[PDB]
């Protein structure tokens, strides 16, 4: 088969937890892209035809780690149906500089990261799908707030709202929101109550004031 490139030891944070190699590579049979993550020559995810199977992909920051940066992508399917929650692997900004240059994929003195992630992005294109990069004209925001008693980050992009990284990883679509209510109002925090066209309602709770503005101009996006 023809690999495209590959990173050594990525931390994989779901569907499974384990520092994995990442290989890109081009079906034999017809040419469609594949992503493999590998343990010494164990395949433990695969998914193939990625123009068709990966519903979205994202580049998104881990708050407060400007040298790491998340890979996030779902997908329809993957090999032997092991697993459904989406692709979170955390990449170290300047571990991967490296290793672009020893595969020769950029010159050494190139010092900026944003050069992989052009690399990459286009390498999905040329194999037909998208990885967005929404945090380098809208403006995408994040912040910390609860579902219930499991805190994660709440990622305002332009198409979607994702809440991670703990099992059940959410994704909306954020044409699928009806309406905002905001409840728990607080001289601090507030809690909001999304609802989507299907009637299902998801409520995210003590979110910083702050952010108020923000979520309201979001959600009356037209
Ligand atoms: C080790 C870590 O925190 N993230 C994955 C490391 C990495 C970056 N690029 C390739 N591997
Ligand atoms: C809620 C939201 O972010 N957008 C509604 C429409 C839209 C599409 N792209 C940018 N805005």
């Amino acid at each position: 088969t023809n690999t495209i490139f590959k990173l050594e030891g990525v931390s994989v944070l779901s569907p499974l937890r384990k520092k994995l190699d990442l290989v890109f590579y081009l079906s034999n049979v017809d040419g469609s892209p594949v992503i493999t993550l590998l343990k010494g020559n164990d395949r433990e995810l695969s998914i193939y035809q990625l123009n068709k199977n990966i519903k979205m992909a994202s580049f998104l920051p881990v708050p407060e780690k400007p040298n790491l940066i998340y890979l996030f992508m779902t997908y329809t399917s993957c090999e032997d149906n092991k697993f459904s929650e989406p692709v979170v692997m955390t990449l170290n900004k300047e571990n991967t500089l490296n290793q672009f240059k020893k595969l020769g994929l950029l010159d050494s003195n190139v010092t900026d990261f944003e050069k992989c992630v052009e690399y990459i992005r286009k390498q999905a294109i040329l194999t037909g799908f998208k990885i967005s990069n929404p945090f380098v004209k809208i403006n995408s925001f994040h912040l910390q707030c609860h579902r219930g008693t499991k805190e994660g980050t709440l990622y305002f992009l332009p198409d979607h709202i994702i809440f991670g990284f703990k099992k059940p990883i959410l994704l909306l679509d954020a044409s699928d929101i009806e309406s905002i209510t905001y409840s728990s109002i607080t001289r601090l925090t507030f809690n909001a109550s999304l609802v989507t066209k299907d009637g299902e309602k998801y409520e995210f709770s003590m979110i910083d004031q702050t952010e108020y503005a923000k979520i309201d101009d979001y959600v009356k996006r037209k």
